[PDB]
């Protein structure tokens, strides 16, 4: 082909990702937005700061690194915390798919510094073909986040517009309250 | 007389209500969940800790000193204060009307501190009623407050319905997330 000339290659392309966001996050934490350092899905949730970078890593980049982005999913997570019942489905995105998608990533990378010669022809046939979906599942995901983040913003100004209405109706003056 | 006799307690009275705010919103204090200590409508305001007191008293009030409500109370006006265009009307709340309320208050207080007996008899009676106007509307803003409670509580359950469902929908897997083009 060489597919094993590819493979260095796309190799070499998410290792250098790797040290882009691996710049972009240390900024972050450094201009202190980086909630996921300390984010536990559950009370009292064990956090290693090895799956959470993976979550960053994910999380941020999807995100465009922007802090107003990273708030605003802070307060998406926050409010289904709420409720124990929204455990499960938050995990789902942060461990499941977050992590998950960098997990894979990982054995990928580690497939080709093994060494591609190492891998049968169907294996390194599968391997290219397998980073690629991983590939996409990242860009689904940023169309996912970008969604999740368009119903929220929505959402918060509907609260805005209900909120100041409310306000100009019971707030104009002593007059406008509530009669016993 | 005897309306003398009517004022003086429902002087002591208010008065009460005052000690016993003064111990309760002392609490608040260094339980930190008091926003109203910092609490700016706009960027450069200047805070005046009596004026304040005077918010707090009938904000923290007519929310029984439940630090929750008094947090839900903080994101509201968070929230209002963000259009500039909402200045006025949070103004209206935070001074007009909950320092206002106190500043009745404290007139009236200081008229039967000041003697109750240099008083008309129509003086008097219009205090008397007076007060009790201002112990009524204390009630309404009590009341009204408990409705926005209400408001800004349905709002966020919604929100909390449209997100979970958009979670549901989406994050349950890879395969629901959506289409890459």
């Amino acid at each position: 082909e060489t597919i094993a000339s590819e493979l260095k290659a796309i190799g070499k392309e998410l290792e250098d990702q790797k040290k882009e966001e691996n710049i972009q996050i240390a900024k972050i934490a450094k201009e202190k937005f980086d909630f996921l350092s300390t984010f536990k899905v559950g009370p009292y949730d064990l956090i290693d700061e090895d799956i959470q970078m993976k979550i960053k890593r994910t999380l941020y980049s999807s995100l465009d690194y922007k802090k107003e982005n990273i708030e605003k999913l802070k307060e998406i997570l926050e409010i289904l915390k709420k409720n124990s019942e929204h455990y499960n489905i938050i995990g789902r995105l942060i461990y499941h798919i977050s992590w998950g998608i960098q997990f894979q990533i990982e054995q990928n990378l580690e497939l080709i510094q093994n060494g591609v010669e190492n891998l049968s022809q169907e294996e390194s046939k599968s391997l290219l073909m397998q980073i690629k979906s991983n590939l996409e599942i990242k860009q689904r995901l940023k169309k996912t986040l970008n969604e999740t983040l368009k119903v929220y913003n929505q959402n918060t100004q509907d609260n805005e517009k209900i909120l100041a209405e409310h306000f100009n109706k019971y707030y104009k003056d002593f007059d406008t309250l509530k009669p016993a």
